[PDB]
C-alpha cells in the first residue's frame, strides 16, 4: 500500500531525520500541496448564518465531509464545524471539530446524541498561556442542560497527563441515556509539541481502546480541530495500522484525511512527532 514495514520504520525515521530533516520537510510539504490542485468546498461554514459557529474563521468544515445536524421546526440549524474523518480501514471512525464555544454547546451535544458518539477526545486545556482555546461544554459537577441535552457528570478519574470524565447523557424529547466519556488530555503544552511522546501513546491506546463496538465516531477535537486532533487520528490510526498489518503509511493517511478536514495534522513539528510516537510504540512493542 506504499506502506513503510515496521521493521524499516526505525530506518525510515533514520533518513527522515538525516540530512537535517530534509525527508520530513519533502513528506509535509507533500502533504501541504496535496490539496493544491484540489478545490474542496465549505460553504456552509461561510454561510453569514454559520459564522459566528466557527471557532477561527479559517478553520472551516469541508461540505462534503461534515457533520450535520437533524434540521429543527431554522434556516442553518444543521450547521457545526464538525467533518467525519477516516480512521484505519474505517470509514468515518471520527469526528474532528473545533473546541465548543458556548454558542455551540447544543449543535455540540445534540451531534453526540444524533452521531451515536460514546468518546469524545479532548486535546486542549480550556486557556493556554492565558489564551482562550476551549469553553467549557460538560458540567463542573452533577449536571447542566445543553438544549435537549442534559449531561451528568457521573465519574472522574485524573491521570499525570490526563483526565477521564464518565458523563450520562439524556435527550430530553426521547433508551432515552447514554453514557460518554470524554479523554482529556492535559499536558499539551501552550507552544509546539510535547516534548515526551509516552504519555501521548498512552492517552491514544486508552482513549483509543474505550471505543466500543457498533458506536458511532468518536469526537476528537482540540481547539480548532486540526492541528492535535489530526495528530491524535493518525497516531491511532496508524497503531491500528500496525497492529492488524505490522506497516504504517503516515504519508498515505494523512494526505487523505486532509481532503475530510483542513489542516489536520497543522504543523511539520506535529508530523515529526507522529514518528517519534510510533517509534516508540513499536520499540515499546519490540521489548
Amino acid at each position: 500500500m506504499e506502506a513503510i514495514p515496521v521493521k524499516q520504520f526505525v530506518k525510515h525515521i533514520g533518513e527522515l531525520y538525516s540530512n537535517n530533516q530534509h525527508g520530513f520537510s519533502e513528506d509535509f510539504e507533500e502533504v501541504q500541496r496535496c490539496t493544491a490542485d484540489m478545490n474542496i468546498t465549505a460553504e456552509h461554514s461561510n454561510h453569514p448564518e454559520n459564522k459566528h459557529k466557527n471557532r477561527y474563521i479559517n478553520i472551516l468544515a469541508y461540505d462534503h465531509s461534515r457533520v450535520k445536524l437533524r434540521p429543527l421546526p431554522s434556516k442553518h440549524s444543521d450547521y457545526i464545524n464538525a467533518n467525519y474523518v477516516d480512521g484505519y480501514n474505517k470509514a468515518k471512525a471520527y469526528i474532528a471539530t473545533q473546541g465548543p464555544l458556548k454558542s455551540t454547546f447544543e449543535d455540540f451535544w445534540r451531534m453526540i446524541w444524533e452521531q451515536n458518539t460514546g468518546i469524545i477526545v479532548m486535546i486542549t486545556n480550556l486557556v493556554e498561556k492565558g489564551r482562550r482555546k476551549c469553553d467549557q461544554y460538560w458540567p463542573t459537577e452533577n449536571s447542566e442542560e445543553y438544549g435537549n441535552i442534559i449531561v451528568t457528570l457521573k465519574s472522574t478519574k485524573i491521570h499525570a497527563c490526563y483526565t477521564v470524565r464518565r458523563f450520562s447523557i439524556r435527550n430530553t424529547k426521547v433508551q432515552n441515556e447514554r453514557v460518554v466519556i470524554q479523554y482529556h488530555y492535559t499536558q499539551w503544552p501552550d507552544m509546539g509539541v510535547p516534548e515526551y511522546a509516552l504519555p501521548v501513546l498512552t492517552f491514544v491506546r486508552r482513549s483509543s481502546a474505550a471505543r466500543m463496538p457498533e458506536t458511532g465516531p468518536v469526537l476528537v477535537h482540540c481547539s480548532a480541530g486540526v492541528g492535535r486532533t489530526g495528530t491524535y487520528i493518525v497516531i491511532d490510526s496508524m497503531l491500528q495500522q500496525i497492529k492488524d498489518k505490522s506497516t504504517v503509511n503516515v504519508l498515505g493517511f494523512l494526505k487523505h484525511i486532509r481532503t475530510q478536514r483542513n489542516y489536520l495534522v497543522q504543523t511539520e513539528e506535529q508530523y515529526i512527532f507522529i514518528h517519534d510516537a510510533l517509534l516508540e510504540a513499536i520499540l515499546g512493542k519490540e521489548t
